[PDB]
């Protein structure tokens, strides 16, 4: 027992065969997440605009991901989130889906970025970690003993707005890398604390 609950914005949409138990609650989520959305336009130019149905539904799973606290959205989390997966993913990774999105259509690269934060901050919301061993096939090759993996780390003069790597990979990656980002800047204000005249170096603070 399944019922079709159609999210759109202009031509794309997406229908979710959500469960008579949580329709309403579904719906009600539906109702609030298009008075949230802005309203279409000629092309889907403008920022917070989904362009294909796959940013839809990823828009949408960031949205109840941000309802979502670590429980009654939890359920239609799951069930959008493993729409998305089957739908959209392909059984690939969400950066492959990524690429696809980039290439083929017309997408974005911040229209990437948020989707790619939407759907993994809704597996953390969900209960549904990446604790699982990825298939890549990169790592297969190296398991099987078909490829040689070197990381190669860069340094200084790369690039003279490094900033914005480490901003766009903190809301890309918030809840991944934020536990990261939290103890390394712990211990950078403690360093600066405990070291003797690092604050003269640090006139703006770290």
């Amino acid at each position: 027992s399944t019922r079709p609950l159609t999210l759109s914005h202009g031509s794309l949409e997406h229908v979710l065969l959500v469960p008579t138990a949580s329709f309403f609650i579904a719906s009600q989520l539906q109702e609030q997440f298009n008075k949230i959305l802005p309203e279409p336009t000629e092309g889907f130019a403008a920022d917070d605009e989904p362009t294909t149905p796959a940013e839809l539904v990823g828009k949408f799973l960031g949205y109840v991901s941000s309802l979502v606290e670590p429980g009654q959205f939890d359920q239609v989390l799951n069930l959008c989130l493993t729409e998305f997966e089957n739908c959209y993913l392909e059984g690939n990774d969400i950066h492959a889906l990524a690429a696809k999105l980039l290439q083929e259509n017309d997408t974005t690269l911040v229209k990437t970025k948020e989707l790619i934060k939407n759907y993994i901050t809704a597996r953390i919301m969900a209960k549904r970690p990446f604790d699982k061993k990825s298939n890549s096939a990169l790592f297969r090759a190296v398991g099987e003993g078909n490829a040689q993996l070197v990381a190669i780390f860069g340094g200084q003069g790369n690039t003279d707005d490094y900033f914005e790597e480490l901003r766009d990979l903190y809301q890309t990656y918030h809840v991944l890398v934020g536990d990261l980002i939290k103890f390394s800047a712990e211990t950078l204000s403690e360093l600066i604390r405990t070291t003797l005249d690092a604050e003269k170096v640090f006139t703006q603070g770290l």
